[PDB]
């Protein structure tokens, strides 16, 4: 809807930093429609990723980090606070140690850092779903 | 680009009809985009699925049917005719037996009928290409 997908945006983050986005699944869950944002640290898509965080909706969260062009360990959660055909409001904030991601009000993962959050330089928001709000907290 | 994705259109398929799909990715391989098409029963995107075609660009293939709602017997390919980063010319032919799907002019999957093709009324093309070109064979 309002904003292109992919929506990518330079962004500078540390400590206190919050990334939120608004956005709504392109199609109902049974379809396993993917939302993803990644944390890069240059502005090319193919640059390295400090923190990948991947749903497929109603099924699973997989979250990873790409470093020198490599996938790393993924991680797994099974936790699913998205509302199937519902608009979800999703929150990212950096922490001394790690990733908070807030799903609608509620922390529903967290991803230790695996690089200083400062490398990150560009924020990518991608697959299926229509995208009306992305602020960076500055 | 040309076409609205998600790309959903009527349908009507029996022996000697093809599906002929262009488009391209919208990122690079190593950021792992998807393409999926999908044989529906019904207009509606939550009814059942007689052949799901999903590329993993540069990763793998998997093909499936949903019938009464549910999933069924994945099967997996490992071929990737897919060039990273180039326009894709992609055909789906429905042969006697099962679905033949080639790509770029050389034959790449199939899938053996599970369910006639006869009970499609709709195909749907969508995830992460920018579709140029979608034609039945009438």
């Amino acid at each position: 809807s309002l904003l292109p997908v992919p929506y990518t945006e330079a962004a500078s983050l540390s400590t206190g930093s919050t990334v939120t986005i608004k956005g709504r699944p392109l199609a109902c869950f049974l379809n396993e429609p993917y939302l993803q944002v990644d944390f890069h640290t240059e502005m090319k898509e193919e640059s390295d990723i400090v923190f990948a965080f991947q749903v497929c909706f109603g099924r699973r969260v997989v979250m990873n980090s790409r470093e020198y062009g490599a996938w790393k360990q993924q991680v797994e959660s099974k936790n699913m606070p998205f509302q199937d055909g519902q608009e979800f409001e999703l929150s990212i904030s950096v922490l001394p140690d790690k990733y908070q991601v807030m799903v609608n009000g509620q922390s529903s993962y967290t991803f230790d850092h695996r690089i200083k959050p400062e490398a990150v330089k560009m924020v990518q928001v991608w697959r299926d779903i229509s995208l009306t709000k992305f602020n960076v907290s500055y």
